[PDB]
Order: structure tokens, then sequence, then C-alpha cells
């Protein structure tokens, strides 16, 4: 717990804040990257299930994958409120170490295939959890930092929690197939190629690191003392998680024949870098004028991907994920853009607006690290709009299509409502 923290007197930072708040930091991703590794579960295990006792329609699929966001996003909103109340130490380890709960329930349910899907979702919301675990961290590193630093740090911690989906799309898809638990009696299915598929591995992988990092929470990790934006973060960043979530499912219903967890990871890998430098990018080369060019391209392979289909176009795939990758680099700028605009434009209006009418570079760092709360609440609405669109149109019609039209009509449609405000 501290109590002097002065992150601002030059000297105090540069023989002190930067030596804590670059300790917190490291501490902060990890209990991040983590916590969306965990988020995002439902990418991988939902493709596989079938593939042990497992037959579920793949609408139910799809509602899987789609199920944490909605927990997620209501649960981004109190998330906010609780390391005011309970601080970066205390916090962050209850709501990593919260974790394991679901994480070891599912290695159980994928363990016992007469188990019904009304448990999947139970835990699918149960990892939704692990996806609020964003509004504390975000506004949290926020206060170890300068406002001159609040903003590569907020996006290193923003960058690298984006991260975790895609290291766990490639490491769980590879874990199932080595018998890393059965030592513990960790049942699986011998595959054709003769190898096990143990698919509890990809989650209990997650136990001990979990663990690991919620001890490194308990040490290292101290203390301290208009709505319309954020339908644009929705757009650039439901799009992330959206596609990272409802994809590899969608790689399965399209081209049945690839196999694509051992790909899939990329996609997220490729987008997680595409939301940082997408702020740094935005300074130091424009800003508003990136979020369109942006918005006019998800716009453009929202519309060209209609050609990469089984069908339309001769079934390429190696077009269907060449496209995905267009779309995961652009919903990953914006986020990244989007999030930065938000902030400045945050700390403009309570810095001037209330200071200016009317200690504002103080109910305003610490009043930006909270309107972070509604932005990514809403933000965190898409990946359950996505995956859901899709599991649905393959429902009620048996393609995509409704989905991606209504996608194709969305990046449009904003690509639109920026020009009026430009």
């Amino acid at each position: 717990l501290l109590r002097d923290w002065k992150p601002e007197n030059p000297a105090f930072w540069e023989n002190k804040g930067k030596h804590i708040a670059r300790r917190n930091l490291w501490i902060s991703v990890s209990c991040l990257l983590l916590a969306f590794c965990v988020w995002m579960l439902f990418s991988a295990v939902t493709v596989n299930l079938n593939k042990i006792g497992f037959n579920f329609t793949t609408d139910q699929l799809f509602l899987l994958t789609a199920l944490p966001s909605v927990s997620g996003a209501l649960l981004r909103v109190p998330y906010s409120f609780m390391v005011p109340i309970f601080g970066g130490r205390r916090w962050t380890v209850f709501s990593t170490a919260i974790l394991i709960i679901p994480c070891v329930w599912l290695g159980i349910a994928v363990q016992n295939p007469n188990t019904p899907f009304g448990i999947f979702i139970v835990i699918a919301l149960l990892c939704g959890f692990a996806g609020a675990n964003f509004a504390s961290s975000m506004g949290n590193i926020s206060f170890f930092f300068p406002k001159a630093k609040q903003g590569s740090a907020l996006g290193i911690n923003g960058g690298l929690g984006n991260l975790g989906v895609s290291v766990m799309q490639l490491v769980a898809p590879l874990v199932i197939f080595v018998p890393v638990f059965a030592f513990l009696g960790v049942n699986g299915v011998p595959q054709a190629d003769g190898s096990v598929m143990s698919l509890a591995n990809a989650a209990w992988i997650w136990v001990p690191l979990l663990a690991i990092a919620t001890i490194a929470a308990w040490s290292g990790m101290n203390d301290i003392a208009l709505w319309l934006l954020s339908l644009l973060y929705l757009a650039t960043f439901g799009s992330f998680i959206g596609f990272s979530a409802g994809f590899a499912m969608l790689a399965k219903t399209q081209f049945p024949d690839v196999n694509i967890l051992r790909l899939a990871f990329f996609g997220p890998f490729i987008g997680a870098i595409a939301r940082s430098v997408g702020g740094a990018i935005s300074d130091k080369f424009g800003g508003v004028r990136v979020t369109l060019i942006n918005f006019i391209f998800m716009a453009i392979f929202s519309a060209l991907l209609f050609l990469t289909l089984p069908g339309t176009g001769s079934g390429n795939f190696i077009a269907f994920y060449a496209v995905f990758m267009g779309l995961f680099l652009t919903a990953g700028l914006g986020s990244g853009s989007t999030f930065q605009m938000i902030a400045v434009i945050f700390r403009q209006i309570t810095i001037y607006r209330v200071k200016m009418k009317g200690q504002a570079h103080k109910e305003a760092v610490t009043e930006t690290a909270a309107a972070l709360g509604f932005i990514s609440a809403i933000g965190a609405v898409g990946g359950f709009f996505i995956p859901q669109a899709f599991g649905m149109s393959l429902n009620m019609t048996g393609s995509p299509v409704g989905a991606m039209k209504v996608f194709l009509i969305f990046y449009i449609v904003c690509v639109l409502l920026t020009w009026l405000v430009y």
C-alpha cells in the first residue's frame, strides 16, 4: 500500500515513480493477458467439442463462443468502481483468482460427454467475468503515470491484454495433444493421426498460470489514493473480439476441411499489435483522420469478403483467411485509436470545460479512468452481436451473409457517421 504517490515531480518519477509504475505495469498485463486467455476460450473449445462426445448444433456452438461478452459487458460496469473501492493490489488478485473456477469447471465439463448444454452456458458466463478484468486494469494503470505517459502506458496495458486471446489460440489447440495432465486422470479421445486429443488441457494449463500471476498481483502490485463516442469503439473493437470469438467457428462452417486452430491465432495476434501502435500512429500522424480511412477499409473488407466463399467465388479459403487478417488489422487500430481519441477528448472536456467553467487535472485523470467504463462496457457488446449474428444466420438461413451484410452496413453507416463530424 502506497501513501505518498507523486508521479509527476520529474524527480519523484525519475528516481522512483518510473520504477514502481513500470513494475505494476509488468504485473497488470500478466493478470490481463491471462484474463483474456480465459475470456475467449470458447473460441477453440467450441470448435473441438463435437470431436468428442458432444453433438451440439452449430447454432449452439456460436452461442457458446458469443456468451462471455454478455456477462462481460454487464460486468465491465461495476468493475470500474472496484479498484477505487479495493485498490490495485487487492482487486487485481480477487478478479484474477476468481477466474480459476470457470477454467477448472470447464476442463471438467469437457471431460464428461454426457453433460448438457445448460452447463456450458453457465461456464460461458463464468468466462465472461474475465472480460470485465479490463475496466479495472485500465482504470488502474492510469494512476501510475504522468498524464504524459498515461497515453503510452494505457496503450501497453491495452494491447497486451488483447495479446491474450491470440496467445491462447496458438497455445491451447496445441496442448490438447500432449498428456500434460493425464497424471490426474484427465481423459481423452485417441485421434485419427493416432494422438490423443485431451481437451481439458485447454482449460487447465491456465490454472497454474493464473495462480502464479494472482500470486504476483499479491506481491509487487501496490495501491494509491456524448454516449455516441462509445458507439464508435464498439465498431472498432467489437470487431476485434467479435471476430476473435466466432471466427474459427466460421472457418469451420465454410471450410470444414481446414485445420483452423492451427492458424486462427494469427488473426488476433495481428489485431493486437494493430491495437497498439495504432495510438502512436494516431498521434504523431493524424487521429480522427485515421478512424475514417480505417473504417473505410473495414467497410471494404466487409464487402469484399463476400467473394471468398463456397459458391459465390470459388470456395477459396486462402482467400477467406487472407481477408480476415485484413478485418483484424483494421478492427485493431481503431480500438486503439477510438480509445486514445476518447481519452484526450475526455481529458480536454474535464480539464477545460470543468476548470474553465469553474483540481481539474485531478477530477479528470481519475475521471477519464472512469469514463473508460461506459465506453468499454459498450465496446464489448460486439463479440456478443457478432458470433451470435453468424450463428443465427446459419440457423434460420443456411449461410453467413445475413450476418455479413449487417456488419457491412455497419461499417458503411460508420464510415458515413464520422464524415458528419468531419
